[PDB]
């Protein structure tokens, strides 16, 4: 290799999404930059809608995605993934006012990759408690994909991105929604957003499966061994730490 080009959805801060100038910046265009700066491979950022973004990379339309994309089992069927850059639970979100904040929370941190009685018990309080309540969440995402598996009697809404999502729910329009802490965190700790608040229980593994990494082709398995080697490398010396300080205000890293 010495020049790739690696894909982004460019609406998913504090991950990657667009500067006042429209250039495409963020958690994913920082550590992509510091990664390919270790592997001795120039390095370009290009936009792609999130629907497309796994069959563009398998049809060879760019070489990589770095775009908060979750190691998810069944994308782990169509391609590869570099081992996880940043670790993150799934969590819901209502707002300040909402009457979903005084339910009680059983189970803080809910791994799913093994649901035990006791967790199948919280996910069904949870489930009934949803099913009087208006979700939205964007299309093609974990986020739908654990309301389609795991929460299905739950009346839900899709969208094409998340800032849709947000102000959907910021309108009063939709009810609740679900991400990963690492995106919720910095939208409700903005003063923006203190009408806004992350809760329910702290979800890992399952269909959302370990991590976030880097989305390559099965085939390119030399690609796959020098990312990760160079994020083994920005994991030991502290970037990715640092720059999860930086962009999510805390330190999700490996
Ligand atoms: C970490 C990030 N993962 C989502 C990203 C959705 C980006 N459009 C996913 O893997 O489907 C999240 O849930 O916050």
């Amino acid at each position: 290799y010495k020049s790739i080009t690696i894909a982004t959805e460019g609406s998913y801060a504090p991950y990657n999404f667009k500067d006042a100038g429209g250039k495409l910046i963020g958690f994913d265009i920082d550590l992509g930059n510091d990664l390919c700066k270790r592997m001795n491979i120039e390095c370009k950022f290009v936009e792609q809608a999130w629907d497309g973004i796994i069959p563009s990379l398998t049809a060879g339309r760019y070489d990589a995605i770095m775009a908060a994309m979750g190691i998810q089992p069944a994308r782990e069927k169509v391609i590869a993934f570099s081992r996880p850059y940043l670790l993150t639970p799934m969590t819901f979100l209502t707002t300040a006012d909402s009457p979903l904040l005084k339910t009680q929370v059983a189970i803080e941190n809910l791994p799913l990759d093994n649901i035990t009685p006791e967790q199948k018990a919280e996910l069904d309080k949870f489930t009934k408690i949803f099913e009087g309540v208006k979700f939205g969440v964007q299309a093609g995402t974990s986020h739908e994909a654990f309301m389609k598996q795991m929460m299905p009697s739950v009346q839900i809404s899709t969208y094409d991105t998340i800032d849709n999502v947000v102000m959907d729910l910021k309108a009063g329009r939709i009810d609740a929604s679900l991400a990963s802490v690492s995106f919720l965190k910095p939208l409700t700790d903005k003063p923006d957003n203190k009408d806004l608040k992350m809760f329910g229980p702290r979800m890992t593994g399952g269909l959302f499966g370990k991590g976030v990494g880097v989305g390559i082709r099965k085939e390119d398995a030399d690609l796959k061994a020098l990312f990760d080697k160079a994020i083994d490398a920005a994991i030991a010396d502290g970037t990715v730490q640092k720059l999860s300080q930086q962009w999510f205000g805390y330190d999700a890293s490996p």
